[PDB]
Protein backbone atom coordinates (compact mmCIF):
# COMPACT_ATOMS: atom_id res chain seq x y z
CA UNK A 1 0.00 0.00 0.00
CA UNK A 2 3.03 2.09 0.69
CA UNK A 3 6.59 1.09 -0.70
CA UNK A 4 8.36 2.25 -3.35
CA UNK A 5 11.89 1.08 -4.63
CA UNK A 6 14.87 0.80 -2.96
CA UNK A 7 18.18 2.55 -4.95
CA UNK A 8 20.95 4.12 -4.54
CA UNK A 9 21.19 8.01 -5.06
CA UNK A 10 24.47 8.84 -4.38
CA UNK A 11 27.49 6.78 -3.07
CA UNK A 12 27.07 5.44 0.58
CA UNK A 13 23.24 6.23 0.39
CA UNK A 14 20.13 3.88 0.31
CA UNK A 15 16.50 5.43 -0.06
CA UNK A 16 12.89 4.45 -0.99
CA UNK A 17 9.60 6.08 -0.74
CA UNK A 18 7.12 5.79 2.60
CA UNK A 19 3.91 6.90 1.04
CA UNK A 20 4.96 11.11 -0.08
CA UNK A 21 8.22 10.42 2.50
CA UNK A 22 11.74 9.50 1.16
CA UNK A 23 13.20 7.70 3.50
CA UNK A 24 16.90 6.95 3.73
CA UNK A 25 20.12 5.25 5.09
CA UNK A 26 23.93 5.57 5.29
CA UNK A 27 26.59 5.24 7.24
CA UNK A 28 28.57 8.36 9.37
CA UNK A 29 29.34 10.46 11.85
CA UNK A 30 25.40 11.93 11.97
CA UNK A 31 26.97 15.81 13.55
CA UNK A 32 28.33 16.12 10.15
CA UNK A 33 24.44 16.58 9.00
CA UNK A 34 22.39 19.42 8.13
CA UNK A 35 18.67 18.40 8.45
CA UNK A 36 15.91 20.38 10.65
CA UNK A 37 15.77 18.31 13.89
CA UNK A 38 18.96 15.85 14.36
CA UNK A 39 17.99 12.84 17.31
CA UNK A 40 19.85 12.00 19.85
CA UNK A 41 20.07 8.64 21.44
CA UNK A 42 20.58 8.96 25.43
CA UNK A 43 19.50 7.51 28.81
CA UNK A 44 16.61 8.59 31.04
CA UNK A 45 18.55 11.47 32.45
CA UNK A 46 19.40 13.23 29.45
CA UNK A 47 23.40 13.30 30.41
CA UNK A 48 24.58 10.39 28.92
CA UNK A 49 28.24 10.82 26.99
CA UNK A 50 28.75 7.76 25.66
CA UNK A 51 29.16 6.76 21.84
CA UNK A 52 26.47 8.94 19.32
CA UNK A 53 25.20 10.93 22.95
CA UNK A 54 29.11 11.66 23.40
CA UNK A 55 29.70 13.26 20.06
CA UNK A 56 25.86 14.90 19.79
CA UNK A 57 26.87 16.78 23.60
CA UNK A 58 30.23 17.82 22.71
CA UNK A 59 29.42 19.31 18.69
CA UNK A 60 26.38 21.06 20.45
CA UNK A 61 28.27 22.41 23.38
CA UNK A 62 27.41 23.29 26.89
CA UNK A 63 24.14 25.54 26.71
CA UNK A 64 22.34 22.51 24.68
CA UNK A 65 23.72 20.28 28.00
CA UNK A 66 22.66 22.70 30.73
CA UNK A 67 19.16 22.99 28.81
CA UNK A 68 18.94 19.27 29.02
CA UNK A 69 19.32 18.70 33.15
CA UNK A 70 17.28 21.90 33.69
CA UNK A 71 14.50 20.17 31.69
CA UNK A 72 15.51 16.69 33.64
CA UNK A 73 14.65 17.97 37.07
CA UNK A 74 11.41 19.97 36.27
CA UNK A 75 9.60 17.00 34.72
CA UNK A 76 8.90 13.47 34.30
CA UNK A 77 10.05 13.24 30.22
CA UNK A 78 10.28 10.42 27.72
CA UNK A 79 12.00 12.36 25.34
CA UNK A 80 12.94 16.49 25.73
CA UNK A 81 13.49 19.36 22.80
CA UNK A 82 16.15 21.20 23.04
CA UNK A 83 17.71 23.85 20.69
CA UNK A 84 20.75 22.76 17.88
CA UNK A 85 23.72 24.78 19.69
CA UNK A 86 26.36 24.14 17.07
CA UNK A 87 24.93 21.48 15.03
CA UNK A 88 23.37 21.93 11.69
CA UNK A 89 19.69 22.24 12.83
CA UNK A 90 16.48 24.41 14.22
CA UNK A 91 16.35 21.67 17.01
CA UNK A 92 17.47 18.44 18.63
CA UNK A 93 15.26 15.86 20.42
CA UNK A 94 16.69 14.12 22.64
CA UNK A 95 15.32 10.04 22.83
CA UNK A 96 15.59 7.12 25.54
CA UNK A 97 17.32 4.55 23.52
CA UNK A 98 16.38 2.01 26.05
CA UNK A 99 12.37 2.69 25.38
CA UNK A 100 10.28 1.48 22.65
CA UNK A 101 11.95 2.44 19.75
CA UNK A 102 8.63 2.63 17.61
CA UNK A 103 6.61 5.13 20.04
CA UNK A 104 10.42 7.29 20.45
CA UNK A 105 9.91 7.96 16.12
CA UNK A 106 6.03 8.36 16.57
CA UNK A 107 6.75 10.88 18.89
CA UNK A 108 9.64 12.78 17.07
CA UNK A 109 7.78 12.62 13.31
CA UNK A 110 4.68 14.58 15.51
CA UNK A 111 6.77 17.03 16.82
CA UNK A 112 8.41 17.39 13.71
CA UNK A 113 4.87 18.06 12.05
CA UNK A 114 3.73 20.13 14.77
CA UNK A 115 6.64 22.71 13.72
CA UNK A 116 6.11 22.64 10.03
CA UNK A 117 9.31 21.01 9.60
CA UNK A 118 10.45 19.18 6.23
CA UNK A 119 13.68 16.82 7.41
CA UNK A 120 15.06 14.86 9.99
CA UNK A 121 18.44 12.76 10.84
CA UNK A 122 18.02 9.97 13.06
CA UNK A 123 20.69 7.48 14.61
CA UNK A 124 19.76 3.73 15.12
CA UNK A 125 18.23 4.41 18.39
CA UNK A 126 18.88 2.01 21.28
CA UNK A 127 21.82 -0.16 18.98
CA UNK A 128 24.25 1.75 21.83
CA UNK A 129 24.46 1.42 25.59
CA UNK A 130 20.43 0.52 25.47
CA UNK A 131 21.97 -2.52 23.54
CA UNK A 132 18.80 -3.52 21.81
CA UNK A 133 19.16 -5.79 18.65
CA UNK A 134 19.91 -3.90 15.48
CA UNK A 135 17.36 -6.05 13.29
CA UNK A 136 14.30 -5.35 16.14
CA UNK A 137 15.44 -1.45 15.31
CA UNK A 138 15.38 -1.50 12.01
CA UNK A 139 11.52 -3.07 12.04
CA UNK A 140 10.66 -0.35 14.51
CA UNK A 141 11.50 2.37 12.85
CA UNK A 142 10.28 1.68 9.34
CA UNK A 143 7.16 0.69 11.12
CA UNK A 144 6.28 4.16 12.82
CA UNK A 145 7.19 5.61 9.39
CA UNK A 146 4.45 3.41 7.90
CA UNK A 147 1.72 4.40 10.68
CA UNK A 148 1.89 8.00 10.43
CA UNK A 149 1.71 7.66 6.28
CA UNK A 150 -1.53 5.11 6.97
CA UNK A 151 -3.19 7.65 9.16
CA UNK A 152 -3.20 10.62 6.61
CA UNK A 153 -0.35 12.68 9.33
CA UNK A 154 2.64 13.03 6.60
CA UNK A 155 2.15 16.58 5.57
CA UNK A 156 5.27 19.11 5.95
CA UNK A 157 7.60 15.93 7.05
CA UNK A 158 9.25 14.67 3.48
CA UNK A 159 12.44 13.57 4.43
CA UNK A 160 13.70 11.16 6.92
CA UNK A 161 17.48 10.08 7.33
CA UNK A 162 19.28 7.28 9.20
CA UNK A 163 23.16 8.09 9.86
CA UNK A 164 24.68 4.96 11.09
CA UNK A 165 27.78 4.65 13.18
CA UNK A 166 28.59 1.21 11.86
CA UNK A 167 28.31 -0.19 8.53
CA UNK A 168 27.73 -3.60 9.61
CA UNK A 169 24.13 -1.81 10.96
CA UNK A 170 23.81 -0.29 8.08
CA UNK A 171 23.60 -3.94 6.21
CA UNK A 172 20.49 -4.65 8.45
CA UNK A 173 18.64 -1.75 7.52
CA UNK A 174 18.97 -2.26 4.04
CA UNK A 175 17.88 -5.80 3.89
CA UNK A 176 14.61 -4.85 5.96
CA UNK A 177 14.25 -2.24 2.91
CA UNK A 178 14.49 -4.72 0.39
CA UNK A 179 12.21 -7.19 1.99
CA UNK A 180 9.30 -4.17 2.16
CA UNK A 181 9.86 -3.21 -1.14
CA UNK A 182 7.29 -3.06 -4.00
C1 LIG B 1 34.59 3.21 18.65
C2 LIG B 1 33.31 3.40 19.44
C3 LIG B 1 33.56 3.29 20.93
N1 LIG B 1 32.72 4.70 19.12
C4 LIG B 1 31.41 4.92 19.11
O1 LIG B 1 30.59 4.10 19.50
C5 LIG B 1 30.97 6.20 18.44
C6 LIG B 1 29.61 6.37 18.12
C7 LIG B 1 29.22 7.52 17.51
C8 LIG B 1 30.18 8.50 17.20
C9 LIG B 1 29.85 9.71 16.54
C10 LIG B 1 30.82 10.62 16.23
C11 LIG B 1 32.16 10.38 16.59
C12 LIG B 1 32.51 9.22 17.23
C13 LIG B 1 31.53 8.25 17.54
N2 LIG B 1 31.90 7.10 18.18
CL1 LIG C 1 21.32 3.79 22.63
CL1 LIG D 1 24.08 4.60 15.18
Amino acid sequence: MFYGTVSSPDSGVYEMKIGSIIFQVASGDITKEEADVIVNSTSNSFNLKAGVSKAILECAGQNVERECSQQAQQRKNDYIITGGGFLRCKNIIHVIGGNDVKSSVSSVLQECEKKNYSSICLPAIGTGNAKQHPDKVAEAIIDAIEDFVQKGSAQSVKKVKVVIFLPQVLDVFYANMKKREG
